[PDB]
């Protein structure tokens, strides 16, 4: 399995997903089609499958165009919202792409339609990838605009975070030096948020993505995912993860972001 | 002049204001119309006049049914959406209650149409009273229903903050403690602040009312008159007076207030 993050728009990243063995392809939220089949013709790809995490323009907005570029593709997404969709999915549906599994999770909460999909390789050795849309962004999470705390934390803490602790975490923006920040602000005195957050200066300094993380890696600095531990309900002023949630996201949304 | 406190429905308070020469008296906000007349009877004066500070039910709910019960009155309001209305008034409209003089202040921004009433007695053997409604409480201020952030600066520092600082606010509901506890979260550093709020859960429990305060003590503990403060400012996490405004009034909306 081999996975290509292709920059979009200001910050969005969509990902060609490929299976080795067949050499067919999906792509995530494939909002600027001409980069994605361009893309696809730089690896020797057949593209195949879209896989749509939500109906925000900014993820399924390019689906129409893609459908007229390329023919016969198969259109999954868990919202009737979502442009041109053909195969619509639900909680623990099932497809292929080649050789690869795909098992789609129901993320509910910045949408309601929100689907994450999780890519494996049945009887590998290497290790799996989710696509989390704007659930889950790398030491954050998305605003929630359809949906509740207790939604949030059942997409953090018990879908995506009951899933192997190396999977690979591959996000829809590239939004981590400013979830960094929030983080260091939250706890400060962690020290993995620091080392994060200078390697994602270093990374935006030389032009690359700083996808992906591990979900083993979110534990450790993610507040939205680290709403189960002490210190951040204490910052938080409460004494469960569903209070400690809203609160976090709350003050998250308020934040004046720190220029250094 | 005499003020009389009288509580109304849950939290409310309406102000018989009394001029003790004529025995002629004019009612602040009469939404217990009943009760109006028994302290009216009680105190042995002329209800002549009705000074309404908007037009919420809780404010002017009362109106139409007051001037059943009592004939020949002079209603006053600043919005034609208020009651039974028989003077219409604006931005320095002046009038007379006994010997007593009656100056409206125009604060648009919790209501399009709310009025505050400066009253003052000709010579100057006592301070002045301002019924400021639910534009200024005692360390707090009326949510912004119908206006923004730049019009409560407008109608709390230029408006009522340029009136004598010995001014007795009388305001329209009973949420000095709730009020107390945001602004210690705002300035945990204030001694005001603390001092205020034990004071205020002191008379709580003798079933007094926190009414009249004073102008100068409100610059000393009220976070939206203190909005060109360091250290209201550095709360907010920003470095103007608007700015300021809209982020406190915006955190306060939200806020969960604490038992203690
Ligand atoms: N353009 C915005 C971007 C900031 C923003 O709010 N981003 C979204 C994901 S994108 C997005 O959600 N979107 O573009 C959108 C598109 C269509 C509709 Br309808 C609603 C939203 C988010 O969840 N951020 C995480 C955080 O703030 O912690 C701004 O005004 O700054
Ligand atoms: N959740 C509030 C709602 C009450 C409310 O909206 N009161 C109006 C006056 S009738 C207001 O402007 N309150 C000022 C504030 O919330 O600071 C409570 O019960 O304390
Ligand atoms: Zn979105
Ligand atoms: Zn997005
Ligand atoms: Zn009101
Ligand atoms: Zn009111």
């Amino acid at each position: 399995m081999k996975v290509e993050v292709l920059p979009a728009l200001t910050d969005n990243y969509m990902y060609l997903v490929i299976d080795d063995e067949t050499k067919e392809a999906a792509i995530v939220d494939p909002v600027q089609p001409q980069k994605v089949v361009d893309a696809a013709r730089k690896h020797g790809v057949k593209l195949t499958t879209v896989l749509t995490t939500h109906h925000h323009w900014d993820h399924a907005g390019g689906n129409e165009k893609l459908v007229k570029l390329e023919s016969g593709l198969k259109v999954y997404g868990g919202d009737d919202r979502i442009g041109a969709l053909t195969h619509k999915i639900t909680h623990l549906s099932t497809l292929q792409v080649g050789s690869l599994n795909v098992k789609c999770l129901a993320t509910p909460c910045h949408t309601s339609g929100h689907i994450c999909y999780f890519v494996s390789k049945p009887g590998g050795s290497e290790p799996p990838a989710v696509f989390t849309g704007d659930t889950l962004f790398v030491a954050g999470c998305g605003k929630f605009y359809e949906g509740t705390a207790d939604e949030m934390c059942k997409a953090l803490l018990e879908v995506l975070g009951r899933l192997p602790p190396d999977t690979r975490v591959y996000c829809g923006h590239e939004y981590t030096i400013n979830n960094l920040k929030f983080a260091r602000h939250v706890e400060p005195g962690n020290a993995a948020i620091r080392e994060k957050l200078a390697w994602a200066k270093e990374k935006y300094s030389i032009g690359e993505p700083t996808v992906p993380s591990t979900l083993a890696e979110e534990f450790t600095y993610n507040p939205f995912m680290r709403v189960r531990e002490k210190t951040v309900q204490q910052h938080a002023g409460e004494t469960d993860p569903v209070t400690t949630m809203r609160a976090v996201r709350r003050e998250k949304d308020q934040f004046k972001m720190p220029r250094d």
